[PDB]
This record gives structure tokens, sequence and C-alpha cells, in this order.
């Protein structure tokens, strides 16, 4: 099992809230999202650099600031529409790409 948290690199992503935890299990394939107010398990699909999925979201009405629900509900979406996924042979960081530009990058770890 791996860990990363996401570093935004668009400004979508700036209000992203920062415990967010991606979490990717090897033996069984499951990916879960971890947060104090948000949780998900991905139903999803990654062939070919190609990554989707949807994480059946919970939210905790009135923990975020409307800018930080905006870039929250465009993540999810965006995930859902599907993303490419670009991690390197030096460490684990992972850049998900879409539409021309990096998005976001994955950081190991909490
Ligand atoms: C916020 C980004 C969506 C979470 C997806 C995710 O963490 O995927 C991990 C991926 O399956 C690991 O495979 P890789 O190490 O071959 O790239």
């Amino acid at each position: 099992e791996k860990e990363w948290h996401i570093v935004p690199v668009s400004k979508d992503y700036f209000s992203i809230p920062n415990d967010l935890l991606w979490s990717f299990n090897t033996t069984n394939k499951s990916i879960n999202v971890y947060s104090k107010c948000i949780s998900g398990k991905a139903v999803y699909s990654f062939n070919a650099g190609k990554f989707m999925g949807n994480f059946n979201v919970k939210e905790v009405d009135g923990c975020f600031m409307d800018a930080q629900k905006i870039a929250i509900d465009k993540l999810f979406s965006m995930l859902k529409d599907g993303v490419v996924l670009k991690g390197n042979k030096i460490n684990d960081t992972i850049l998900i790409e879409k539409d021309g530009e990096v998005k976001l990058k994955l950081i190991r770890g909490i």
C-alpha cells in the first residue's frame, strides 16, 4: 500500500484542502480517499496511463469554504472524466495531466 497527498499545479485546485490522503492497495487494488471532512472509495479503471474513477464521496456540511468546495467538486468530476497519470523512475511522485496541462501532482506520504 502507498499513500499520497496532492500538490495543486493548476489554479482551479489552489483551494483544495491539505488533508486529503489518497491510498492504493496493490494486493486488492483498492483506492480510497480520506480526510477530516471527506471520504471516498473508488470504483475505477487504470489502463495505458489513463485513470478514471468514481469515489462515491461523503462531505460534511459547512466544513469547507465555498472556494474549497468548488475545488473539491471539480477534482472529483475531473477524476471521473479521466486523467493521465505520469509516474517516474526516480521516486513515487505522479503528475496528473488533462487537456494539455499538469493539473496537480501526487507526492508520496502523509
Ligand atoms: C488524486 C489522484 C487520483 C488517485 C489515483 C491514485 O492515487 O492512483 C495510484 C495508482 O493506481 C498507482 O499506480 P502507479 O504507481 O503505477 O501509477
